[PDB]
């Protein structure tokens, strides 16, 4: 069978890592297994352009791989055309790239998995870092020893602990949970969820969590906002200038799930405003992010209150192994017939929604 | 009484923020309590020098108020001159300012009290940060954000995950054993600590902490190694090129506690040739750290590596209400006569030794 997998390239950092699997050049490590289960590999990381590598392959692809970090936008043009396809593998978690609702709607018998768990602590700790860099004041106080300065106040007149703050996470399953559990011994005042399926209620007493039973009750009581649910069509533009207006002012919000999840400018204007006293996160719409992407050069007042970073906390070199592994298990399910894919691994099962995450169905 | 207030300046700073009350502007909230019992307050953040209005004021000065983050170093030569000195509070944690040892094996009746545990969740707090942002290669990430680029792999490549790390605190006292119950649900392979105070037995056990009584077989096996011991002639230098070569090739070192337990350069060439991968923390000596100190410049071979902020972890705006009205109290305990401290407030009662973390007596 043909696969294109699209990754990031690594360029001149492949030489320095060679446990950087999830680059084109080191194609999830799982080259030689494909080379010696017969089939045809063509690996690229150029996804954009009606001329790409991707869709001159993609008409007789029967298998695409795909990474968040560096995402192949499976869209109903490029469906179509893919008279070959019948599995699109995500290296990472996360969907959303492809037209899911597309493949559902026509019934088209694609099969879309993903390596659920892979990556969820990487992701959580990610939550937990730039909650404690926002809410610390950590970005403009690195800034000033580089720029060889020195001034305390000037940091501290916006720094906090996160101790005694109300934290809240939209959606509270397995990264927005590894949040909720890691947060515990930081003495937060309150742990808040919002999510349509309630956590198991040992889990919700082992964290102290209290669910909130409308999104808009939820922000308006939260000194921290974190955002953990998957994008689909109940979140795309979720935050938006109307449910900002409805935080609490000066809240921090945090956003390692889709950049899509939030409406780009309105996240800038409330945090020029005052609405929001940071943001931060790794994940952007669209990705590569445009050199110009408004969330780039935002800052609050102060001239801080930015904590971006590009696509890369779902890969670190801890995660990538992870995922590479379940990628090359994914592939395994589907080329001996069985299609024994663990049942959690399973967003679309030939164009079917097996996932409960992505609004009901 | 003639009180000496040494702060930082807040400028500009201070019109932003009523809560900052431990600048000289706001003077911890007590400037018309201590005028209306009859007091003299001079408040000045003009520390260096022989003619600085602190050494102008030294002779006849009844109590000098300090904090950490602008430190007036209470120098054998200027007790000396100090002929009314009574009291030294630090408004704030850790007396290493001032030269205990000088005071205690010459005689002189002077008592140095801080406000114990008011800051120490902050620093804890800025532990955990900094072990993330440093094992998460955060601080890279986002300057590639800010400077317009987007390369995941240039961050990838070394980014881990804190999850399965070994991390060892030197010092397991009030900062060091909230920053280990902080790290209990972020699944590290093992927590360790070296102290000659041991924890007890219900304490080691709820953070699953191992004590090492070497610390070269400490640091020998730690991913990560964290500093929350005070300063003392103990554990200054303790820090040192040797030690460095019995860590764990390319540990991450993190030091809220005090700059002087590490050799400056030290630690600076350790970081250059990759037996560190990141070193970070706040506090540096001396304070305020010159232009050329090497730990502003210094990086790893990817430019990374520094988490390097100014003092400011302890200076929260949570941290700053809680260490003035402890101020407030030990200047109450010794205007009324009462001398009525809380006991972990006490470094020195005139002279003598009361703390135990200090070393031994
Ligand atoms: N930044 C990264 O590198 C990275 C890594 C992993 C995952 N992610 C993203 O995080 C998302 C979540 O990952 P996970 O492992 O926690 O998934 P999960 O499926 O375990 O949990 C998602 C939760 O979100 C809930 N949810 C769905 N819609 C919601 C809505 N409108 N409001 C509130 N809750 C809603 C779901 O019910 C579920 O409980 C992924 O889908 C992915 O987009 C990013
Ligand atoms: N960056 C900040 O803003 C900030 C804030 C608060 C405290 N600090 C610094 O952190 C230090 C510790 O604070 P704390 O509240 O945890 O103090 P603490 O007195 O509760 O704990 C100090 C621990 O260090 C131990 N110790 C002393 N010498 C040691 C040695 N050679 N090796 C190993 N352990 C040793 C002590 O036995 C004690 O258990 C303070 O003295 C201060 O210097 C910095
Ligand atoms: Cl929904
Ligand atoms: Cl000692």
């Amino acid at each position: 069978m043909k696969i294109v997998l699209v990754l990031y390239d690594a360029g001149k950092h492949a030489a320095d890592e060679e446990k950087l699997y999830g680059c084109t050049e080191n194609k999830l490590g799982i080259a030689n297994w494909l080379k010696d289960q017969g089939h045809e590999l063509i690996t690229t990381s150029d996804k954009e352009g009606g001329n790409s590598v991707l869709d001159q392959h993609i008409p007789d692809a029967d298998i695409i791989i795909t990474t968040p970090f560096h995402p192949a936008y499976i869209t109903k043009e490029r469906i179509d055309k893919a008279k070959k396809l019948k599995l699109v593998v995500v290296a990472g978690v996360g969907s959303d790239h492809i037209d899911l609702d597309y493949i559902n709607q026509t019934g088209k018998k694609i099969s879309v998995l993903e390596v659920t768990g892979s990556n969820v602590v990487s992701g959580a700790e990610h939550v937990l870092m730039t909650m404690l860099v926002l809410v610390r004041n950590f970005v403009p106080a690195h800034e000033q020893i580089i720029n060889h300065d020195w001034e305390v106040a000037a940091i501290a007149k916006d720094a906090y602990d996160i101790e005694g703050k109300t934290i809240a996470t939209i959606g509270a399953g397995r990264i927005g949970y590894r949040v909720l559990e890691r947060l515990v011994p930081f003495n937060p005042k309150e742990l808040l969820y919002y999510d349509y399926q309630a956590l198991p209620k040992d889990a919700e007493e082992k964290v102290g969590a209290r669910r909130v039973e409308n999104i808009e009750e939820l922000v308006a009581q939260a000194d921290i906002v974190t955002i953990n649910a998957p994008l689909h069509a109940g979140t795309k533009g979720l935050i938006n200038k109307e449910l900002l207006s409805k935080f609490k002012k000066g809240a921090w919000l945090v956003n390692t799930a889709r950049g899509a999840i939030c409406v780009a400018e309105d996240v800038a204007a409330a945090l020029e405003s005052g609405q929001l006293r940071g943001y931060g996160g790794d994940v952007w719409f669209p990705q590569p992010a445009p050199k110009d992407h408004p969330w780039r050069d935002m800052r609050n007042k102060y001239g801080a209150g930015n904590a971006m970073t590009p696509h890369y906390s779902g890969t670190t070199l801890d995660a990538q192994t992870r995922y590479a592994e379940g990628t090359k298990n994914i592939l395994e399910s589907f080329f001996t017939g069985k299609f024994d894919y663990r049942p959690q691994d399973i967003i679309l099962l030939n164009g079917e929604y097996i996932t409960k995450a992505y609004g009901k169905h």
